[PDB]
């Protein structure tokens, strides 16, 4: 009985880069006193959570201008102009403000229609699949045409307060451990058109997916803009256990087989959690390509920037089963099919 | 005679229960006007700014110590309650206060953790300050119309206290200026309170009230006249008024278009509430019998996206809601948007 979306497809996609570079030495030189203060012996950055850098922003770009760059790259991709847009979710954690919706200041600085519908979504590293859905099911209906989902992250505020709090003349080491997953996230954009098949005969199709939760482990990684407080190692037990229920999942309403799938795009905490992942699985590492290396975690933009970097490499090509797979904070996980 | 489309409007969607919780701590407008007295009478203010310009007599607030998830989880226990479900049946449940525990996870995932949902239960956060309820259910009827799950649940938990503190506190400072007094007061005609609502396919509740949807419009120029974060709120309150009613002048003609509505036809309007005069102006402007306008803002005062289903759990609740009541919801929203939607009751 399951129906996939059939008439919703991609029309353009685009992701922007944040311009300054900082290492994982240079942090490591910052902190290398209070890793002796207390005699820590490895790199784990660099050598455990396999993060040898990552992006950031100008000072005082906020969440909105970060979209907003990437929403204007996505529309000169998709070669339509803003005046087509119906909807525009923002899906990003970083948010100018709890109100009004960072969606209505990116639509604003775009110039939207006044027909055009806007609101945020919510949902750690799995809400830019979400908006994804969330249109679809607008597309699918006849509501609209064309939707922008954008995603802009910043991370500048958590690193300098972050950094702080660690090299303090008081600090203690249970919270070292609690607060240095903060030093894995990256700033970055990306932003997505989605639009009517028969407007754009030639695109990738979505198809939606499965979605499984385990919000009994609500607790396991809080965020405001200046902290991130996490406990890492039982976030990964817990996340491959959903993970596995999300495949079987999606075994019975997409018809997944690993192997007839071309690409795996996911979510990518750590080169940790990853290899466990695709180990799990069975997954062939050469379909899982990595930004976390140069990147960090981007949050929800790390699919549609991953994705966005396969489709500019050349690597996909027509009729490619691509799979879009995160296990967010929640936790939630999803699984999703594009065919290119 | 003429064979019509839908116009989009939802089919077989139902709203199976609904409930509201109402804040315990009474906070009035004349104990405010004492603490502000000294900074009235520097700035030379005269009249009761709240009592009688905004029209708000008392607000409700939490204990400091209850998060948005707390709130909103009590309103979804007692909803549950009156639709006389188990939260096993519940496939979807999108959290949409503008008040939030945390950045990530969401809000949506601490509420369902708290309540219990199962593995199957999809979960997330909508954020477009006061008109989220509204879209929030616009997303879960999608789903149901669609039948992807049977039962949805909406819920909305609004904490105002650290505004409440952090405004009184700025407005009370010896060297505050009249500009930064004024951008700052409507911050005190918020409240605290939660709704929650389970939405289900009609098959399922075959008496229930209908939720047909409706339209929306934006004016996302505007997008800076009102701005907030848990401690702070800025709002232009004289522009918000004069573009939102020019923004709801548009989305009426499109409602006329899709939902049929002459305003006159409606039994009940549930407006989204900001003031006393703001509320007399778009009743004026539209000419909607103030009699079919319940109002709670003079002892609740704005309860932001909560605002909309308190206002009709409580007008269930007083009997004033029968079998074939056209009701219309109706808000306009900080960004500016301005959505309208039909419930048949």
């Amino acid at each position: 009985s399951h129906m996939l979306f059939q008439n919703v497809s991609i029309a353009g996609l685009a992701h922007i880069d944040a311009p300054h570079t900082l290492t994982s030495k240079e942090i490591n030189e910052r902190l290398q006193p209070t890793y002796d203060r207390l005699g820590i012996k490895t790199d784990v950055l660099g050598d455990v959570a396999g993060i040898h850098a990552r992006r950031l922003w100008d000072q005082d770009v906020q969440a909105s201008d970060a979209a907003t760059q990437a929403a204007r790259k996505a529309l000169i991709d998709a070669n339509i102009g803003i005046e087509k847009i119906g909807l525009l979710i923002n899906t990003s954690v970083s948010r100018d403000y709890l109100a009004p919706s960072t969606a209505s200041i990116v639509s604003g600085n775009l110039g939207v229609s006044d027909h055009c519908m806007t609101f945020d979504v919510a949902n750690a590293c799995l809400a830019f699949i979400n908006g994804m859905d969330i249109a679809a099911r607008m597309l699918e209906r006849g509501e609209i045409d064309y939707a922008l989902v954008v995603d802009g992250e910043t991370a500048n505020l958590v690193y300098e307060k972050t950094l702080e709090r660690m090299t303090s003349p008081d600090v203690t080491e249970e919270e070292f451990r609690n607060e240095l997953a903060a030093l894995t996230l990256g700033c970055g954009a990306a932003a997505m058109v989605m639009a009517r098949s028969e407007l754009v005969p030639d695109a990738p199709r979505y198809k939606g997916g499965v979605t499984r939760s385990a919000t009994e482990w609500n607790k396991l990684c809080r965020g405001n803009l200046d902290r991130m407080v996490t406990d890492t190692r039982l976030l990964l037990i817990e996340g491959i256990k959903l993970a596995q229920k999300t495949f079987v999942a999606a075994k019975q309403v997409l018809g997944w087989a690993v192997e007839e799938l071309d690409q795996f795009v996911i979510h990518q905490v750590s080169r940790p959690h990853t290899a466990a992942f695709v180990k799990s699985f069975g997954i062939d590492p050469a379909k899982v390509m990595t930004i976390f290396g140069e990147h960090g975690n981007i949050g929800p933009a790390s699919v549609p920037i991953v994705l966005s970097k396969l489709k500019e490499l050349g690597r996909l090509k027509k009729g490619d089963r691509i799979a879009l797979l995160g296990i967010g904070s929640g936790l939630n996980c999803s699984m999703a099919e594009v065919v290119w």
